């Protein structure tokens, strides 16, 4: 038993809700919140900009030190950093950005990072400003993640289309 509430169950291990991931993180304090990161951990907009704003820019300060030490992530890769006031940990995961021409096949590699964590609150990778089809992203998630994932979908209209079209 865990503290996630109001989710629709899609499969044995994947759940979904119309929610603002920032507000969900603020209430649940999950062990892991996933950020929709880029390779530079520049949290300017989308999910990343919203998560970072909610930390009063502490996420960005920590991220800049991480990059200065380690260099950029790989597309499809991830790193574990602090969850600040939102979660114990933040798993920064880089899905391919279609608006940069990155290979959508890397989306599966991106979701594989979730399997290193027993339970996660997450957005749909490569959705939103990353330019991928969220229905495809959900399919890859279901077919790749084996750990327990709670997906927060900000847009109510999108949430209804994902549910109604789910196979
Ligand atoms: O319609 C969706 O979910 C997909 C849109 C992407 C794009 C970036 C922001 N998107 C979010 N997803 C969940 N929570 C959020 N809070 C603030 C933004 C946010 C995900």
């Amino acid at each position: 038993v865990n503290s996630f509430s109001g989710y629709l169950k899609l499969t044995d291990n994947v759940y979904i809700k119309n929610a603002d991931i920032v507000e969900e993180a603020k209430k649940v304090k999950p062990t892991v919140v996933v950020n929709a990161a880029n390779v530079y951990l520049k949290h300017g907009g989308g999910v990343a900009g919203a998560l970072n704003k909610a930390t009063n820019n502490a996420m960005q300060v920590e991220s800049d030190d991480y990059i200065a030490t380690n260099g950029p992530l790989k597309v499809g890769g991830s790193c574990v950093l602090s969850g600040h006031n939102l979660a114990k940990h933040c798993l920064h995961v880089v899905g391919p950005n279609v608006n940069k021409g990155e290979d959508i096949q890397l989306l599966k590699s991106a979701y594989e990072n979730f399997n290193q964590h027993e339970v996660l609150l997450a957005p749909l990778l490569s959705a939103g400003i990353f330019g991928a089809d969220p229905i495809h992203s959900l399919r890859v998630c279901v077919d790749t993640v084996r750990t327990n994932v709670y997906l927060a979908v900000f847009d109510k209209n999108l949430y209804d289309k994902l549910v109604s079209s789910f196979l």
